[PDB]
């Protein structure tokens, strides 16, 4: 049915929901929704009508091989201005991953782009710095990288408004985005055919005068070649990548065939940010330790050794859905560390050595990872210490000296 | 015949044994059991009977070229609720391979598969300690190894259980097993045909948002490539491998491409794990040494040795059929060795030393490996030693400081 479809769009639209998840098991249809990171159960939906509109789906998707083919796997889109489905507004394209379930089962992964202050999200004051800092640049590349929520898109825009602010409209800012996604300079618009419309784009911008490129993530490896041979040319690159920590970036460049030559330079490679997004609790219902274990806490022998020393100071999410917010959080913000390379780092980096590399950073760069910033924002009493332990390893690794000096530096400025 | 056929296969079913093997000899035909990690003699059959049983198994089987081909080898599958044959319910698919023998003789194996206590197996408890730490981690790769019987499936399904217990349904789960066995999460079901279908699984297992991906089992290297690069995305991987010691994973893996730079962060590979499975005496019907070297009593030298010290507490089995269990044996028990690598450890196995390397995790990072693990169960008397020997090589190696070492870390918790 086309109206029950309707229903469950416009539902999750409202809800603002990222992923849909349906798996059907032929006696009751469970239907799943993304809400910020984690996973909740939406409903308990019968197999029939789930099976018709997963049909009504695909019949409506632009993509169709005219079989529905229960037990092969299928992929298709839906896009806005050509959609019998009456799609909402808010939502731009929807993108469908239909696989077999078992014995006459279906799994329908459903993607849900949408189409739709000025700084300090979540990053540090030293972050905010190091990003003025990367913008004054005329000449380099900048890498963002993460987990495939990071929000990276969003932090390029901020980057993308701020430019404008600094620049004074004097340079040429090229944005080439295959999916239009939030406004945003020129905004540039099979998987075969579409990544080699992305490269004939890129091909195109780099033709004219691009000043400042602003790639739209990468998957090609010919895509990343172009964007150092453009970035040696002499043009400013502010690309997006998937990694982590912010030097497993390296291992991503270094597979696809960057080679060791490019990378070792600090003039080309301008910044590094690796960051991440938790759910932020609410401050109008906190409690306390005491509070929380008081009904029905639950703490570990590892989150124990992180809130110890600044028992007081953490906060744990407040149950009973009061007035404010919907069950304690509000929202969701960053943690990232930012990494200036310079040319004993690169060196050690290119050596693959690993060790007294990380070292060199945090100690004579004055640098801070990932695991500091959780700590010092769970310290502070922003997010809880049980999604920041979930979504990052090694925050009880800290040495307490380590823990010191933050809390030291935090204190002085 | 097919009654005789349908016959045999009960039999087996009953006796839950792994494989069955048929040798024909123009005379008579011994048909052997697998018996847990055992052969053993089922029945001496006639060969008449025998050739027409594999006949009639070669005709109802689901892949057959319409000769027999006494000559040549032949493979089939015979897959359940298509079956004029009536297989059990118990037994989901028979994989036969069919070679000559001699002069016009015949080999069937047949393999078996079956479609069909929260922890603590046969594993340490510092095992469950790192199985603990490493499903704590949100981003790695996790590898098992073993040989065939090892019982790395099992170990895979309580893990995927012990993260159903642990995550709360907050993070989706997708399980590849082109082969439906126990229950298992997104269950996804010639040679290449079934290497492409897996492959095009786990490409659309990609596509949508794996989190934690495992795969089942790990065959091609594009596979292995693709799973390492879900893995340093951002995705968690629990796979198995082929391998032995927990450090000839390495040797298996750069033999098909994953490249020096890949296994040396610490980071990535986040566990490895090597088990074996040994028979486990019966606690009912247990006798000491001088019972078993009362009546006919054969120890070897090296086995004197590793008893030494310890004499009046190993334990060996129990002759004459008492009432408790079959022969003395009562099922089977995991000896594994679990690795959490470090920086250092990477470094000194990726330059090849093989040396200075399990030393440096023997002692610096307090591993036990998996002669230890049969030594300690050995004193203990859950397993017999002629098993473990014939299973493990090197025990008698151990010093006496080591063991020392062992028993005090043994008593001390
Ligand atoms: N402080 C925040 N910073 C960034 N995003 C936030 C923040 N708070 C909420 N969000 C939301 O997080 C969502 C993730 O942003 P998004 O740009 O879509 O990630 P992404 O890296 O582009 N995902 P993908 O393209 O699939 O790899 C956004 O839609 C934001 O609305
Ligand atoms: N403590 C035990 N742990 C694991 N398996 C056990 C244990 N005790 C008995 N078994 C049986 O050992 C058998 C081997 O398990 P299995 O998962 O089939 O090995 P496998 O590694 O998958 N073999 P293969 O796929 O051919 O490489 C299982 O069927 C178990 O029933
Ligand atoms: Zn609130
Ligand atoms: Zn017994």
């Amino acid at each position: 049915v086309e109206k029950r479809a309707s229903m469950l769009l416009f539902e999750c639209a409202e809800m603002r929901v990222s992923d849909l998840h349906i798996k059907v098991y032929d006696a009751e249809a469970d239907i799943y929704i993304r809400k910020d990171g984690d996973m909740e159960l939406l409903r308990q939906i019968e197999s029939n009508t789930a099976h018709s509109i997963l049909a009504s789906l695909y019949n409506n998707a632009d993509d169709s091989d005219a079989t529905y083919k229960i037990n092969a796997y299928q992929a298709a889109r839906i896009v806005a201005s050509k959609s019998r489905l009456a799609l909402p507004p808010v939502i731009q394209a929807v993108r469908l991953q239909f696989n077999p379930l078992g014995q006459g089962g279906r799994y329908l992964i459903a993607r849900f782009l949408y189409t739709d202050d000025p700084t300090r999200f979540g990053f540090h004051h030293s972050h905010a710095e190091s990003f003025s800092r990367m913008r004054n640049l005329p000449i380099g590349i900048n890498i963002i990288s993460g987990p495939t929520g990071s929000g990276k898109s969003t932090t390029l825009k901020n980057l993308l408004e701020l430019l404008y602010i600094e620049k004074k409209k004097k340079v040429n800012i090229i944005s080439i985005e295959d999916p239009p996604e939030y406004e945003i300079t020129a905004q540039l618009p099979t998987e075969a055919q579409r990544g080699e419309e992305y490269r004939k784009a890129i091909t195109a911008a780099l033709r004219s005068d691009p000043d400042i490129i602003m790639p739209g993530e990468a998957r090609d490896a010919e895509v990343i070649n172009l964007l150092f041979t453009a970035a040696m040319t002499g043009h400013q690159v502010w690309t997006s990548l998937h990694a982590n920590n912010a030097l497993a970036i390296f291992d991503r460049l270094k597979d696809q065939g960057v080679d060791e030559f490019k990378l070792t330079d600090p003039e080309l490679i301008t910044g590094l940010v690796a960051q991440r997004l938790v759910r932020k609790l609410c401050a109008q219902c906190s409690i306390t330790l005491t509070e929380y274990i008081a009904s029905g806490g639950g703490i570990s022998d590892t989150d124990r050794k992180i809130i110890s020393g600044h028992e007081t100071s953490v906060r744990f999410p407040n149950p009973r859905a009061k007035k404010c917010c919907r069950d304690g959080y509000n929202g969701r913000t960053i943690l990232a560390e930012v990494i200036e390379p310079d040319s004993k780092l690169l060196r050690l980096v290119a050596e693959g050595k690993r060790e007294d590399a990380q070292h060199y950073w945090l100690t004579s760069l004055h640098g801070m990872a990932l695991k500091e910033h959780a700590w010092l924002k769970i310290i502070s009493g922003e997010i809880c210490v049980m999604d920041a332990v979930n979504k990052i390893s090694g925050i009880d690794n800290i040495t307490e000296e380590r823990k010191k000096y933050l809390f030291s530096r935090d204190n002085e400025i």
